[PDB]
């Protein structure tokens, strides 16, 4: 009811930073109460959308905020490298929990259920679908399936060696192809995020730089401890 | 009480980012159990010291972590612009709560207790004293009083228009004077924090960029929303 169609959401999210609230696993901060508190806080600060992981987290956050939620479930599978929403049971639970958008790994890797079935299942719930992509080919497949949103989420996370810079070229390619493009992955500063917008993204999703305190702490200490070594 | 000597603490803090855990006042995150969770998290992430505000918060954090706490109590007073640790009773409360360092407003402004008396009260507890300074003369005064640590904490927060850039010149001046210098105030990125170290700071205290989620969120949206408007 809040969004009648995908074009309304696209206008709503134009130029927005979407806050992915996924604390470090095993941290004292990885607690539903703290995730909900962070969600409330960023809504009050003006954030227009969130990415939340876990069905019960999606349910708790949707009860506390009014802005739309992009829902995922992350799993460690025994026979597959796919992690982001790999089962239709996860799709069902995320929709029932109140996700507005459901995101899923759209790579063509070994997986327990076909990416076609995942995308179908999302569409049947009435949630918008978001394809977390690693290459341009992934998003072209997603668009061919009627997936509403394509993200660069998994670029740099499928092969050898994590790049450090964001994949701007994938964002440009997606947007020039007319896709509703979500820049996602390593946009660690407002300047890099803004550049994703200028590269054609509708919106940019930011996680670590906002909601992984341990990671940002280490960014700072890596810089200061190196400066203290140089001075020495 | 505290039994370390200042030279030990200097070696311990050299090159270090000190995490000031002061959530936005009134935030759903401005809660003792969340402040404790963040303190534990950053200790786990490798941080070597904290700044904590509030006697109860200092007590709860010092019970949960090993790393040393720079303790303050912030009060907005009707008859004075001084906010940071304005009373001897706050000094005593912070020492009893487990602070290793007690920081205090070292400006020469109208205040309910003299800065000499606050500094002497800290000395009497056995805690190290840290002068939160706005100008070089504040730090020269503090050094004359035997205060062990001099910070640039209040530079830009005593006049009218707050700068956006950090006061590198005050850090340089304090370090050139031979003071145990803590850079503090608007070191919003790892690179800026590193430049404080390069400018002669022993350590740099970072608050907003790590522990004010609402502030960092607006930093991101400021940039992306501006890029989105330029596009449109």
């Amino acid at each position: 009811k809040n969004f009648l169609n995908i074009e309304e959401l696209k206008r709503f999210l134009n130029g927005q930073t979407v806050v992915s609230i996924q604390p470090v696993t095993g941290s004292p901060l990885d607690k539903t109460d703290f995730i909900v508190a962070m969600a409330i806080a960023v809504e009050q600060a003006g954030a227009k959308a969130l990415r939340i992981e876990g069905v019960s987290n999606v349910a708790a956050v949707s009860a506390a905020v009014t802005i739309p939620i992009i829902g995922i479930v992350k799993r460690d599978l025994p026979d597959s490298p796919v992690r982001i929403t790999p089962f239709v049971s996860d799709v069902d639970g995320l929709a029932n929990a109140g996700a507005t958008v459901i995101a899923f790994d759209a790579t063509n890797r070994t997986r327990p259920e076909s990416r076609e079935r995942i995308a179908q299942a999302i569409k049947n719930t009435g949630c918008f679908a978001m394809a977390d992509c690693s290459t341009f080919e992934d998003g072209l497949w997603a668009n061919s399936q009627g997936v509403e949103i394509v993200g660069s989420t998994l670029s740099g996370y499928v092969g050898d060696i994590e790049p450090t810079v964001p994949d701007f070229q994938l964002v440009k390619a997606f947007s020039e192809a007319g896709f509703f493009t979500m820049a996602e992955g390593r946009y660690n500063t407002p300047e890099l995020a803004a550049k994703a917008i200028e590269s054609g993204a509708v919106a940019v999703t930011v996680g670590s730089a906002l909601t992984r305190l341990e990671v940002v702490t280490q960014w700072f200490n890596n810089a200061t401890q190196a400066a203290g070594e140089r001075k020495c």
